[PDB]
């Protein structure tokens, strides 16, 4: 053990979270995407994170883009 340290571990600001999703819908039909797919992909980019509150936002970011921007 020596090189293993890990010092960076913070949640991505909304600018980052939204960016991740903006990439998901940008690769799929909004009316054909569901909140379930957003959480799956989103986590893919946010694996080492405890997205709990900001998570409810992600799913809501697409669900609102499909109802107010299908």
């Amino acid at each position: 053990d020596e090189p293993l340290i890990k010092k960076l571990k913070k949640p991505p600001t909304d600018e980052e979270l939204k960016e991740t999703i903006k990439k998901l819908l940008a690769s799929a039909n909004l009316e054909e995407v569901t909140m379930k797919q957003i959480c799956k992909k989103v986590y893919e980019n946010y694996p080492t994170y405890d997205l709990t509150e900001r998570k409810d936002f992600i799913k809501t970011t697409v669900k609102e883009l499909i109802s107010l921007e299908h």
